[PDB]
């Protein structure tokens, strides 16, 4: 509540332009090469060209010398995977608030997010969040990250990642820090010509936010009633997704045969994608693609929301089939099939999409019969040496990471894969 009262700058897209949602009406000038996402116009893409800039000029009325002695900043960022060795040891600024090399800045490097304070004598202080690109599945590479930095010139600068304290360093051993009236959003000194960032909801606060305020800010801007894909964008209808099971990520979905005599199952291992000394990850663009189809969502847009009731279509050899099961089979594990859409009949197929209950959970798909009864969340079961996909009320009772925990993965420009 008093988090909006501490705002001195709050950038959002509104009615065909970026505007300040604080009461101080900062001037905001865009370059010719700034882009906005058509599904979420608050997502701002800046590329590595001189004309891809956002310059903010704060009104002189709100600029005073000690305005950055006690203040915080928050924003979301999505950083595409580094793939070129020119990016190693190439620190580059993305948010600059400095005059004569004094002030504060946010910068990036290979697997790093960096906050830097710098007085007029060139005494720097940095706090850093580090993530590796040598990792099977990363929570950070090309996925939306919530960043918060808090500053108290008596004590410490602190960087938080997804509401969690990462690094903290004292900033009391610092001289005079200039207070610029300008914040420059721009990739400054990046040698990767194809580098870009995506940001949203940049905020400036006139106080050092607590852990509690940071957590609550992370949760509100997380939109917990909307389902997310793997990258943290809104999950969507009529969109193709590769499936990743969070209990067994070194697997991908395959279909034995279409029809009621067949089944879907987790097959492994995944291939690796690599560039020597830059990254080594599991391939994400593998296996049978899922498509979510509207059944009873009345909302006109294509966004999947908590409790939406849907059909799941399954792509096999460029043809769509219907995920379904005969719930009358014996046992609580109901093996799933991929049926010709005309042949579904009265078999169970209606799926309740879940993001939370208000406890958020990664188990996304609760299959129902045609009388409103739970058949179970969609996961898998080890039958001998084959892990077949099932719906099972066992999951519903347990509801940690379970076999029903899934991520939906679309092809994204920030994660490029090329086989052979
Ligand atoms: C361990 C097991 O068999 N779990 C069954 C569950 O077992 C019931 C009791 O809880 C068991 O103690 C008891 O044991 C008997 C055996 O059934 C019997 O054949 C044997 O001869 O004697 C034992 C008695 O000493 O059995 C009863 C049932 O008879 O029964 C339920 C039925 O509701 C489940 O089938 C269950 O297996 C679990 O099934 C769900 C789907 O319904 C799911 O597949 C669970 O699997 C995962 C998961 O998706 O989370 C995935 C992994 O394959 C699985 N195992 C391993 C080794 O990694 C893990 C873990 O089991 C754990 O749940 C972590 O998530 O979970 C699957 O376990």
């Amino acid at each position: 509540k008093n988090i909006t009262n501490a705002s001195i700058l709050s950038i959002v897209y509104k009615d065909d332009d970026l505007i300040d949602l604080s009461r101080y009406g900062a001037e905001i000038y865009n370059g010719d090469k700034v882009y906005y996402n058509s599904i979420d116009k608050n997502q701002i893409r800046l590329i590595n060209l001189e004309s891809s800039t956002i310059e903010v000029i704060l009104k002189k009325a709100i600029v005073y010398n000690s305005m950055y002695e006690n203040f915080s900043t928050s924003f979301w960022i999505r950083i595409p995977k580094y793939f070129n060795s020119i990016s190693l040891n190439n620190e580059y600024t993305i948010i600059n608030c400095m005059e004569n090399n004094s002030g504060w800045k946010v910068s990036l490097n290979y697997g790093e997010i960096i906050w830097t304070f710098q007085d007029t004598q060139e005494i720097k202080q940095r706090v850093v969040f580090k993530y590796s690109q040598m990792i099977n599945i990363s929570d950070y590479i090309n996925r939306w990250i919530f960043v918060t930095i808090t500053n108290n010139r008596i004590t410490k600068s602190k960087i938080y990642i997804n509401g969690r304290l990462i690094d903290q360093k004292p900033i009391s051993n610092l001289g005079n820090i200039h207070a610029s009236n300008k914040i420059m959003f721009k990739l400054d000194g990046c040698r990767d010509p194809h580098r870009y960032i995506v940001i949203k909801y940049f905020n400036l606060f006139d106080k050092e936010l607590s852990e509690k305020e940071i957590k609550d800010l992370y949760d509100n801007q997380s939109n917990s009633g909307i389902l997310k894909d793997f990258w943290g964008d809104y999950l969507q209808y009529d969109k193709s997704y590769y499936m990743l099971n969070l209990y067994d990520p070194n697997k991908y979905v395959d279909v034995n045969n279409v029809g009621i005599r067949g089944y879907m199952y987790l097959k492994g291992p995944r291939d690796n994608v690599m560039t020597t000394n830059i990254y080594l990850n599991s391939s994400l663009y593998m296996g049978t693609k899922f498509i979510i189809k509207k059944y009873a969502s009345g909302n006109k847009d294509n966004i999947v929301r908590n409790n939406d009731r849907v059909y799941i279509n399954v792509v096999v050899k460029n043809k769509e089939y219907r995920l379904a099961t005969n719930a009358s089979q014996a046992g609580v594990e109901k093996i799933l099939s991929a049926l010709e859409i005309p042949d579904v009949g009265n078999l169970s197929q209606v799926v309740v999409m879940k993001s939370k209950n208000g406890i958020t959970n990664k188990c996304k798909m609760n299959l129902q019969d045609n009388n409103g009864n739970d058949i179970g969340f969609i996961g898998f079961h080890q039958f001998n040496n084959i892990a077949k996909l099932v719906a099972s009320n066992w999951y519903n009772r347990q509801i940690r990471t379970l076999g029903c925990s899934w991520e939906f993965i679309p092809v994204d420009d920030g994660w490029r894969e090329r086989p052979l």
